[PDB]
């Protein structure tokens, strides 16, 4: 007994996106509901798949706990089955932070990188979160001129990104999974601390089986590669969450 | 009695681009011919305007001489009227270096910047020079991972771009002209020195009259604003080259 889940869900979400609903708990905490909605191509492709929110909330809680254990400060407070998460309320910085270990996705489409090729070092990419503009890639000068964050913050965010990568890449490799790349969102809590927020799940990470390189993330849905839920379940399974 | 110009021109160009032809003089020097061809939208729009090569070579020679006088090392050796330039031969780094003082062009199209609005500081943008990929914008990590240049070179290139900007912006302001932005190319000479190469002309700079903000650069041609050659000539006039 700590939060009145059933009563909070009866309220109107402070915000409702394409995959999750944010409900208010109090002044500094929110209830995050992982829905069964799954999207691709920026909304262009959508469906509702049973067990998606359950698996993503489950995996995300585990990765956050792993990060916290390694000193990475996050918005995670606790997991409430099957698809809810209690988190510290933050003000999200409109920047998609992408870290890449293997060339894939837009990197290969936009530059002469061979898909599946190991990168010399983890590439960090900042994208402007703005639908009207198609989420264009940013460089440090532009983000600062746009007033999205200060130079020092942008660099701190990059360091957090690389630390997150270090923790996760190792964790998944031990579980026979290759962390191809991932995207995180950072936000400032009531005290102004920079916290990894949002989620960290197969919806936000590219994960390939180490042996076969079978796709285990949302790309399965984007490119209709097979049973996405069954693959998401393999991830949870590998992490020992089932 | 300089180089054997008339004889050099009879030779097949080492390279011919959309606006200039590169002829070999010797092992470490080249003759650069500014043609009258003018293009926009990546070759999609083209024309031949008498006097363009003459005006751009004339202006570029003057700007290079100004940069050299301020310590910026360039490939410029001497100007041969009406449209030729003797330059140190260099290996061009496939990166388009853009510096912006005022928001315009792609900056306003890709991000929520107000056109004509003064930027808080000179924004430096690196674009990958590659037709097959549409010259995508780069960030430091991508450029290095692609092997275009070392991190140290990239930062050295940025320092150069900003010094160039400092010199040119002041020069044009004294001549009643606002240097909105510009794009330069860097190359390595026989000794490995990083030199500002190619050209610096109304074809590569956005220049607006200080009082009226009338466009004086190639945008006049891109958007059919009027007599492009007459405007280019105004730039030459202001610089006292006519
Ligand atoms: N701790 C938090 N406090 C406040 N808002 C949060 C927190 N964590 C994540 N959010 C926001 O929850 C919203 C809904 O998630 P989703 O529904 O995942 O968003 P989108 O994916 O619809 O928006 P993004 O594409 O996330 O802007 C996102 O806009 C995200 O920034
Ligand atoms: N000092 C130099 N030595 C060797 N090559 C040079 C030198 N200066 C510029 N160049 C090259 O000469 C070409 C100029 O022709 P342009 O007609 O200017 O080419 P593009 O139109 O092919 O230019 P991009 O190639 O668009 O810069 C460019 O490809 C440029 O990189």
């Amino acid at each position: 007994m700590e939060i009145k889940l059933e009563e909070i869900l009866k309220k109107q979400p402070l915000y409702s996106g394409k995959a999750k609903s944010i409900y208010e708990i109090d002044d500094d905490k929110v209830l995050i509901e992982f829905r069964d909605d799954i999207t691709a191509g920026n909304g262009a492709k959508h469906d509702v798949k049973q067990g998606k929110g359950y698996l993503n909330a489950l995996i995300s809680s585990k990765l956050f706990e792993a990060l916290e254990e390694n000193g990475v400060k996050t918005h995670y407070i606790k997991y409430i089955e099957p698809r809810y998460m209690i988190a510290k309320k933050v003000e999200i910085i409109p920047i998609e932070v992408i870290v890449r270990n293997i060339a894939a996705g837009s990197l290969c489409r936009r530059y002469p990188f061979e898909e599946g090729k190991e990168l010399p070092f983890p590439i960090v990419q900042f994208d402007y979160k703005n639908d009207e503009y198609g989420d264009p890639m940013l460089n440090e000068d532009i983000a600062v001129a746009l007033g999205l964050a200060t130079r020092e913050e942008l660099n701190k965010i990059k360091e957090i990104a690389l630390k997150v990568n270090e923790v996760l890449k190792k964790l998944f490799d031990e579980k026979g999974i290759i962390l191809v790349d991932f995207k995180i969102e950072i936000g400032k809590d009531r005290e102004g601390n920079l916290l990894v927020a949002d989620e960290i799940s197969p919806d936000t990470m590219r994960l390939w089986d180490k042996e076969t390189r079978d796709v285990l993330d949302k790309d399965v849905f984007r490119k209709d590669l097979g049973d996405v839920i069954a693959k998401y379940r393999i991830v949870a399974e590998r992490l020992g969450l089932l």
